[PDB]
């Protein structure tokens, strides 16, 4: 750790503190995120697994540094997240065409992952990485399981539940990669109205706002809803809202995309690869960002 200098902290998650950092031997900067826990096995072993998942939209993992019982991971760096860059576009929005790109981009990097069977489980706008080329990174994912512990929360960690599928709210633990599609939908209807679509601060404010507005699920639209570890019989029954409150003034084309991203039932919920072949992608394009760094 000799070999890093700091320049300035720029997040804290479940899984460790990041730095911007320069590299002492080869002047690059980089992120370097230090793990909180010395380290488990599994937690090594599965860490090196990452290294090996290399894809355009998945920050890179140059470097795994465990020593004197501490782990390091060394990232590729990026200017800005996607948190900061929705509100420095409040005012005006992000142009569709750049949404789109940017939900092409993330879909292509989860059909990566989930391709190879690994989750991300945590997305949400402040680990999306953007750069000045127009390319937008999945970042924060890889340590969950490996550490064989239950989760506990960190000192002045408050989670974030925003983007949260519901069977995870439900308690199913095996749960699959269609949670990350429901998530990425959730940050889609974000990037377009400018406004946060679930923004619940309890598991069950979370619960009852998605319930409120795409109503509360039952055996016909969700089979086996009922038999969920959390669910309650005595949940209250909320109609279904019609859908044009949800993103106006998206199109029909995105719209029924984002209904397919939404869908209760994880079996339903339209896949990475699937939702890279909707209509709302067939004029794709690849814009440049107006970053100010
Ligand atoms: N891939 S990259 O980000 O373009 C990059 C840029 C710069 C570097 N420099 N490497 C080195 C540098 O300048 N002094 C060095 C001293 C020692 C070593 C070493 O391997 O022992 C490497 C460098 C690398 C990659
Ligand atoms: N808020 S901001 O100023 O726009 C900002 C936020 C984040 C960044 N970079 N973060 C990271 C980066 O460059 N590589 C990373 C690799 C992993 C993680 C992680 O959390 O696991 C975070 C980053 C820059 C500016």
């Amino acid at each position: 750790m000799e070999n890093f200098q700091k320049v300035e902290k720029i997040g804290e998650g479940t899984y460790g503190v990041v730095y911007k950092a320069r590299n002492k031997l080869t002047g690059e900067v980089v992120a370097l995120k230090k793990i909180r826990l010395g380290v488990p096995s599994t937690a090594i072993r599965e860490i090196s697994l990452l290294k090996e998942l290399n894809h355009p939209n998945i920050v890179k993992l140059l470097d795994v540094i465990h020593t004197e019982n501490k782990l390091y991971l060394v990232f590729e760096f990026l200017h800005q997240d996607l948190k900061k860059f929705m509100d420095a576009s409040a005012l005006t929005g992000i142009p569709l065409p750049l949404i789109k790109s940017y939900l092409f981009q993330l879909l292509q990097g989860l059909a990566f992952c989930h391709s190879h069977r690994v989750l991300h489980r945590d997305l949400k706008p402040q680990n999306l990485l953007i750069n000045t080329e127009g390319a937008i990174k999945l970042a924060d994912f890889g340590l969950a399981r490996a550490f064989g512990v239950p989760v506990r929360t960190y000192t002045h960690e408050v989670v974030t539940l925003w983007y949260r599928a519901p069977e995870i709210l439900l308690g199913c633990k095996y749960y699959s990669t269609a949670v990350d599609i429901w998530s990425l939908g959730c940050i889609f209807a974000e990037m377009v109205t400018r406004r946060a679509l679930f923004p619940g601060d309890s598991e069950i404010d979370q619960l009852f706002r998605i319930f409120r507005t795409l109503g509360t699920p039952d055996e016909v639209v969700w089979p086996g809803v009922t038999s969920m570890p959390d669910y309650k019989p005595s949940f209250p029954k909320w109609a279904r809202q019609d859908f044009s409150k949800v993103v106006p003034p998206l199109d029909e084309d995105g719209r029924s995309l984002l209904s397919q991203m939404l869908h209760y039932d994880p079996n339903k919920r339209i896949s990475a690869k699937a939702a890279l072949a909707h209509p709302f992608f067939q004029d794709v394009t690849k814009p440049v960002p107006h970053l100010r760094l």
